[PDB]
């Protein structure tokens, strides 16, 4: 199962946030529209990581991560009313939110 975020009740969230639609997505620093990550601190969009095997993104969204610490970010096209998959790059697990639907909130998005 997968554990609850020491940030999930904890999580700051910057002010004069900018509204996130429900499509139309793109990665901010590369041509990617699939594999995108809304960080819940500031609302970025960037993709995922790469691995091992050639799988996966351009790595703009753990890029982000490193440079500002915002811990948390959920996968754009997983938001469903029950939930979502939501990465911590800080507990380095997929985790639950049990405030995501607050965080989505925050950007306009109705879970
Ligand atoms: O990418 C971002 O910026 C945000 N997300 C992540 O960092 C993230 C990290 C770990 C996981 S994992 O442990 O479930 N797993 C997902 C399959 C991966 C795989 C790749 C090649 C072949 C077989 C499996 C291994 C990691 C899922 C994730 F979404
Ligand atoms: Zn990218």
């Amino acid at each position: 199962v997968r554990q609850v975020s020491k940030h999930a009740f904890s999580l700051k969230q910057l002010d004069n946030p900018a509204r996130i639609p429900p499509c139309g997505w793109k990665c901010s620093k590369c041509d990617m529209r699939e594999n995108l990550w809304l960080n819940l601190t500031d609302g970025s969009i960037l993709c995922g990581r790469r691995y091992f095997d050639g799988s996966g993104g351009n790595n703009h969204a753990v890029e982000h991560y490193r440079e500002t610490g915002y811990p948390l970010a959920v996968k754009l096209g997983t938001i469903t009313p029950d939930g979502a998959d939501v990465y911590s790059y800080d507990e380095d697990d997929m985790v639950l939110d049990p405030s995501l639907a607050e965080h989505l909130s925050h950007f306009g998005i109705d879970m």
